[PDB]
């Protein structure tokens, strides 16, 4: 499924990501965008061979199992195929482990090359929350 901006705002802001850890709602908008161009079945392979999953390319190296990813952990305790869902649900909840391991958004390459010192707000503009 490839959600509208507003549309994905308001899912993330339903499952708690406004503000989750002082990250407003415009950052994993933002976030999104850049990873995902909004489209929940988005998959891409990382160097070492692991492979990014879902709105947010989440990645199992760490957080999911793909069942290819040779000296991995799925410290989400999903399959990565559940990262693709219409629904969000994993993505958002495996995130929100993600952000609070102790680098913050920073995990994600792009919010941290793309969004990070940005004025993130512009991407929940005229949104109704």
């Amino acid at each position: 499924k490839v959600f509208g901006r507003c549309e994905l705002a308001a899912a993330m802001k339903r499952h708690g990501l406004d503000n989750y850890r002082g990250y407003s709602l415009g950052n994993w908008v933002c976030a999104a965008k850049f990873e995902s161009n909004f489209n929940t079945q988005a998959t891409n392979r990382n160097t070492d061979g692991s492979t990014d999953y879902g709105i947010l390319q989440i990645n199992s190296r760490w957080w999911c199992n793909d069942g290819r990813t040779p000296g991995s952990r799925n410290l989400c305790n999903i399959p990565c195929s559940a990262l693709l869902s219409s629904d969000i649900t994993a993505s958002v909840n495996c995130a929100k482990k993600i952000v609070s391991d102790g680098n913050g958004m920073n995990a994600w390459v792009a919010w941290r090359n793309r969004c990070k010192g940005t004025d993130v707000q512009a991407w929940i503009r005229g949104c109704r929350l």
